[PDB]
């Protein structure tokens, strides 16, 4: 048998770990499916390193890892555009895009293309992201004005700028300290990371915006991949979909409890109205839709194929048209 | 609005050559559905360029490109997995592999990548493809012994090794002199092709192997292309699709009326039996999906995937 | 006439920032050799981004940016092979290694395949890298256990898991403030940034071990400097390469009394022995290459060509056997 | 140890074949210098396959190949730029410009880039180019007009097309053949290429345009070659410049008496004077250099670099 090391962020917590969750489920599956030829080891709490060495681990050496933007958009930074603030109305437009839309596809093959690397699967590790700070309560964009948050990575600096503040890129094994001591204000994430993270101790306010779908990235080595047996890819193929499936359903049938949860811990939550999330919309999308194409370099199909594949297929145009004079 | 130029092979007689009945179609689809905003202005008989030269020109100007094997496989050879020998029972399975294989979708980011070109469908033009020569009748693969092909590309090189007969790569501009004087024996292609080409008047004797799926490939310049807005973007992917579609319908109708057209300029017609036809595919797919995988070396992640798409993982 | 923007980390003072001497003289100097036709607009103090979103910028919009290896390894971890410990004896050889090697000289080609930008120089913003901690007076690897470094890159990682200390990436812009709360111990870097930081405000130890050259890399976007005419092009070289050997003259001129300012605001500064210098590097190389070969997949050919610019060809053997 | 195969084209004949003089000895100096560590297997005579086939054999099983123009330029067609016409006065011009030359550098960088594979060297196989045909004499440029050349590759075509004939991509081991049978009324090649094949039997004329420096490229798989060690890497590269060299002496001497053997088989040689060199100059450098540009998309930036290796 070959056994593989599987790293992935946070405590090895099936309670407090989506991104556990699936990791357990994904080793039972593959495990299972492969009649015991193919093994995972499990490594949590980005032991084996931050984002960018474990690309290089996973790009490099026969093993898997779960990355999330801050260590897949330096390479692929065209997975930007599947965080287009409000992109995805509901969690069933979302599955359908990484499941079957062309732009993700492309994605996949891209990183392939550009490191050898496989993107598995997109693993659903939270509802929708929200906002958090330390220093007001955060109803709508103008609340921003002066803080400064705590980044993922640059498209969570864009938006920040768009709303009046200002962005940092934290890594997330530091970001609780950065909170804390006053290096950040604020960040963004699903009650899932605000959870795990104890965010809660250091964040007093919670927005409910649902802004952006929270995902992760299931990556294998290319070498190793490609080296598998068809029969042994077909189950990989299949375990990393049902492990995906099972946290889908897992993750959304926990969202409204996990935000009481953070009222129960203290946390004052609010809930944007409509006119606020209006405003939330359109101080950030047509503004990150611009950032895509002047700094990021990103060309129209990329975007289009993703607002296909989305439900929203005039995003782009209605930006532009909304800047045109 | 803008115009662009579409090259392809043929002349342009819409009965005579189905890949001018695509581009004609495609022509009037993409300018409806753009309402004008788009043009294509066609240039047929490969005019501006042999296969290379064309996908050179459509690769570094805003342009559109018909290319075959001969153009594309130098730059994608990953497309020779699709023509394994018997791979398709009949013309859905071809659909179905091209229409909605991961296989194929992985080729066409594959050209992308290696040239910003993008690869918009695939173009039936003609039936399965048969084997003529000018030399004897051909009913088994022994018949081949010694015999000298003409290939379009190194997989029929290959193929035709399969059998012992040698193969070289000659031009489809250069096809009809080539067999006129001799340079080689034979050729294989639908009868579409046999036809346009007037190949019957240097060729005597036809097989009707059906060995390959006949498609040429819808090639676009990227700069141009993932440029354009939605509403163009979408009226030339629906263009494509229903010119695909309509050029399936016309070849599959016409490809028993077209071998008739063959046997009256003189052609002797073989049908091979059910066992001829086995004897066809026992040497000829196990030695071209050798070649696939260790003579030329395309990984078995490729393979596999394009028999999975195809149905066929027991080949490998 | 065009104008374009150049970005690049520090405050825009000379004294404090070489890399703004750097963007200063290359200004000037463009504005000269062009004879006006291009120009350069200046945007210091990271202004326009930290190191992933500029390497984007410039990728994509006409423009220049000085990188770190922060901004550019994710894309060209190729040129990890350039900071193999003590690989460079003194600022010489590291000179020739960049300006004519053919392991840098691939190293930009391969910038220019993978994004269409351009590697125009490797400058010199500081001396040779020492280390800094909070903790304890650091003379031999040893020292090292059990402290936790902030790091640049993964390549600091690699080298601190090599003396046992553990390493954290963290953003130069907050990185006085990482130290200052201890999410880490030390860091590492020559003495002009350890000033231009503050650093001294948040460090007591300061280890003279001249262990990697300090650099950062002027990257120009692809689309841009294609388009322009031989005449401009050539006047571009040109300045780069003047603005690149004032930097050099000058940054080394200023090593000793950036030395003394840092003892002067209370760190202590210590020589590891010649004993202690070896144990380095003999610790050092072979972990850090077999990090190289095995981590990093960067081929034998990579490596090889590296150490035959600089002289020590034997090193990869070694490492291996 | 390491069998590699080595194909090429033409048969195994040193006296005949320079690229077999060129993978004969570096056959003799790679074993020697590796110490048996790796052995090569020759495979003349285009025996693997055409050009294209050979390509992709190499890119994707350890081996090495000998390619052409034909089977290098659909993917690396930047090597068009080395081919303009006229661009090498001598000899040591166009040494300079591959051995030395930042060009050439990003040409060898390209390749790895796309496929993995390594140039490991340049192989002049022949003196400069001349045209041969069957019809009539070529002294000006407008002798071309009506004629129909087979082409090695696109770049070829252009410059037919700018002196007025049609050209036809044709392979190398059909071109007797195409010839012979008036597929093609002509070629171009240097007089190594035009006695391998025995263009003389089937055609006329010759003309002494030499108007493009003749090379092949010896390509190695890059999985295999980029593991070499320090050691075995040096050995290869050693061999490679020693047999380059004994190459270049060899076939530069022979140009003269390969000519004369033309002539002594009954070709009506030409030699153009200066004059008549600045006419075909006037007329395909200019196109040539605009086809570059226009439809082949290579860049101002790429061309320039090659006019000042080239000393231009
Ligand atoms: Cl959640
Ligand atoms: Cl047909
Ligand atoms: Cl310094
Ligand atoms: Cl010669």
């Amino acid at each position: 048998a070959t056994t593989l090391n599987l790293s992935y962020n946070g405590p090895p917590d099936t309670d407090k770990n989506a991104v556990h969750l699936f990791a357990s489920n994904l080793k039972r599956l593959v495990e299972e499916k492969t009649d015991g030829d193919i093994q995972l080891k499990l490594y949590p709490n980005s032991m084996l390193g931050e984002e960018q060495e474990r690309m290089e681990q996973v790009i490099n050496t026969p093993s898997l890892n779960i990355a999330s933007f801050a260590g897949l958009s330096p390479i692929v930074p065209e997975i930007y555009v599947s965080a287009i603030p409000f992109l995805f109305e509901d969690y069933e437009a979302a599955h359908q895009f990484f499941d079957e839309g062309d732009y993700w596809n492309k994605v996949e093959d891209t990183l392939e293309e550009r490191t050898g690397a496989e993107l598995l699967g997109v693993i659903e590790e939270g509802g929708f992201l929200d906002f958090t700070n330390s220093k007001r309560p955060i109803s709508s964009p103008e609340d921003f004005e002066g803080l400064r948050f705590r980044a993922m990575d640059p498209s969570q600096v864009a938006l920040y700028e768009a709303f009046g503040a200002s962005g940092t890129p934290i890594p997330w094994t530091d970001t609780y300290m950065a909170l804390k001591t006053n290096v950040a204000d604020g960040q963004m994430n699903p009650p899932m990371y605000i959870i795990m993270g104890s965010l809660y101790e250091v964040q007093k306010y919670l927005t409910l915006a649902n802004v952006q779908y929270s995902d992760q990235f299931l990556i294998a080595n290319g070498e190793w991949y490609d080296d598998l047996s068809e029969e042994n890819r077909q189950a990989i193929e299949a375990a990393v979909q049902e492990a995906s499936e099972l946290n889908r359903e897992d993750v959304e049938k926990r969202v409204d409890e996990r935000i009481q949860f953070l009222a129960d811990q203290g946390m004052e939550v609010i809930e944007p109205t409509e006119d606020e999330l209006a405003a939330f919309r359109e101080k950030g999308q047509p503004a990150y839709i611009e950032w895509l194409t002047d700094e990021q370099g990103i060309d129209r199909a990329w975007i289009e194929m993703a607002l296909e594949d989305a439900g929203q297929s005039d995003l782009l145009a209605n930006a532009e048209n909304l800047y045109f004079q």
